[PDB]
């Protein structure tokens, strides 16, 4: 069993009836980063000990796998650094034999995400990359065109990681960004506000940001990135699940519906709350949304939807009062105005000593990551235009 924070070692040690998610993820990874991120993924269990999550591993490389945890090797998916060579290779023109491609990826998606009886095991697929590679950021072009063909049995959300500074893996995190902003807008004109999209969301990390976070706490920046991105998204789908609340209850169709339905950019912020005081609660919530590790200077005024829960002891006065749930709203309000959108925010209850607040928008346009990221960019292959002109 799995347990790669604080929190998830709590539930696991108090509750021993976590057998169910709010949302069954089927989890593919994509790239080196997308396979570790999967296997861990992988190796989470119910209470009873049966896998939460089937998953695959997808590479071209099969170097990015012979050293994973949780995935058996009938689950490494291999094919015998540019993101057109992935595309490239599943194109019936483009490429002669494209046709032993897609079929073998079927068929194996068929594998790990279809029952015997045909039916479909799974809500959504949660798809995991490190935009930028090329076997990685080309599974990201590569997956939105599967989308388009209706390729996937239900709704895909990406989680997708941005890169540190190399110039290239830059050139090729930009384009996918903009392949995806280029869905989304498609997407927008094609389905309504009500209507579930093919696309149901996507989840960015910011490296940069990330290995910020990390040298302010041996060990991997990765590793720990990988430990709390992952943690805190399987955290949010236990919770609803498996905490009730005697005030407001986030339940899981509330979460369904946040992660379904807008069809955009998503953030999460997980906040610690020990400091019970309206003023160090109103600065971890502002601190795990602006500099946590789902933070790329999101543009939180598009939000269209909002959720999210504050787990808490059984006897948290605290988090009872007027002003605490008007702090809270408030706090919240300075991102995107809470009366304007759709969403609901709980309290559920917990046998813990402390609290942890999870907050989630949805729905956003293009972080501003973007343009930060672009700017240098754009600045090197001039550089590289300079350097090219000496000789
Ligand atoms: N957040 C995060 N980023 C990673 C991890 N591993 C690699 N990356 C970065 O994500 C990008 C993805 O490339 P990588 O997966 O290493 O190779 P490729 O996808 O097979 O081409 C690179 O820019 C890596 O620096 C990881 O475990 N976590
Ligand atoms: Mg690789």
């Amino acid at each position: 069993m799995v347990l790669n924070s604080n929190e998830l070692e709590h539930i696991h040690s108090t509750n021993h009836s976590v057998n169910d998610i709010s949302i069954r993820w089927g989890v593919i990874g994509a790239g080196q980063k997308g396979n570790k991120e999967a296997d861990l993924f992988a190796g989470y269990k119910f209470s009873n000990g049966t896998t939460c999550y089937p998953t695959l591993a997808v590479n071209f490389a099969e170097s990015d796998m012979m050293h994973l945890q949780n995935i058996i090797k009938e689950d490494r998916i291999h094919f015998d650094r540019t993101p057109s060579v992935v595309t490239d290779l599943f194109d019936p023109e483009t490429n002669p034999n494209a046709n032993g491609y897609l079929d073998k990826l079927a068929q194996e998606l068929g594998r790990k995400f279809t029952n015997e009886e045909g039916e479909v095991i799974v809500d959504q697929f949660l798809i995991c990359l490190g935009a930028g590679g090329g076997v990685g950021t080309g599974w990201g072009s590569l997956v939105l065109q599967l989308i388009r063909e209706q390729f996937f049995p239900c709704p895909v959300s990406m989680l997708i990681s941005l890169p540190s500074g190399d110039p290239d893996e830059i050139n090729n995190a930009l384009v996918l960004l903009s392949e995806i902003d280029e869905f989304m807008r498609e997407q927008d004109r094609l389905f309504g506000n009500s209507d579930i999209k093919p696309l149901a969301n996507v989840i960015v990390n910011d490296n940069t940001q990330m290995q910020r976070i990390i040298e302010s706490q041996y060990v991997n920046w990765k590793e720990v990135a990988n430990d709390n991105v992952v943690s805190t998204l399987h955290e949010i789908n236990i919770i609803p699940e498996n905490y009730g609340s005697d005030n407001v209850t986030y339940d899981p169709s509330d979460l369904i519906k946040l992660l379904s339905i807008p069809g955009r950019f998503l953030t999460i912020g997980k906040a610690r709350i020990a400091k019970f005081d309206l003023h160090s609660l109103e600065n971890s919530i502002k601190r795990s949304l602006d500099e946590g590790f789902f933070s790329a200077e999101h543009q939180f005024e598009t939000a269209t939807m909002y959720g999210g829960f504050v787990l808490r002891p059984s006897n948290a006065d605290f988090f009872k009062d007027v002003n605490t749930e008007n702090r809270i709203r408030n706090t919240l309000g300075e991102y995107k105005r809470l009366d304007e959108i759709a969403g609901k925010f709980g309290d559920p209850i917990w046998d813990n000593e402390y609290a942890v607040c999870y907050t989630i928008f949805a729905g956003m346009t293009m972080p501003k990551r973007y343009i930060s990221l672009a700017r240098e960019g754009k600045e090197l292959a001039e550089k590289q235009e300079q350097l090219r002109a000496e000789a």
